[PDB]
């Protein structure tokens, strides 16, 4: 399993703040995704048996679609793939482009067609051992920037 931390900042277009999240995540033996939110507001996300959950505080759990939550949903689907190496899966939807080399390397994303072009501008990840960030850039000039550390293979 791969867990490790993350930070959050997003940019949206017509905010004058960003706005800044941080927790968890943990890559399980059994492809599960638990992504924690801890800060500034605890929220959880999970991905098991390809079916995407997420739970605000105390509220109850809701499914996430790609059909109404592409952005997260592709998120969380890349996030994997590119954990586990499977560069095939992304192909079908995404444009890759790499540069670099194993202590410092980008990947750009751009989506193939429609619906997702219609979502996602581009994803941009970079990384060395790990991932060490990523850009999610939608079609409305908003950006989410994550930061991943303190990611340990045990
Ligand atoms: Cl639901
Ligand atoms: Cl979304
Ligand atoms: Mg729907
Ligand atoms: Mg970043």
């Amino acid at each position: 399993n791969i867990s490790g931390k993350f930070i959050q900042i997003r940019q949206i277009a017509g905010l004058n703040s960003s706005l800044k999240s941080s927790g968890t995540f943990k890559l399980t033996n059994d492809g599960s995704l638990l992504w924690q939110q801890q800060s500034p507001i605890k929220t959880t996300m999970q991905m098991s048996k390809n079916k995407l959950t997420q739970t605000i505080m105390d509220n109850p759990p809701t499914v996430l679609t790609r059909d109404d939550q592409p952005i997260v949903f592709t998120f969380t689907s890349v996030f994997m793939s590119v954990f586990k190496g499977d560069t095939k899966t992304i192909s079908e939807f995404f444009n890759i482009n790499f540069d670099g080399n194993t202590q410092n390397w980008t990947i750009t994303l751009t989506p193939k067609s429609s619906p997702l072009n219609k979502a996602i501008k581009e994803i941009i990840l970079k990384g060395n051992r790990y991932i060490t960030n990523i850009d999610v850039a939608d079609t409305q000039d908003n950006i989410i920037k994550i930061e991943l550390f303190d990611i340990t293979t045990n």
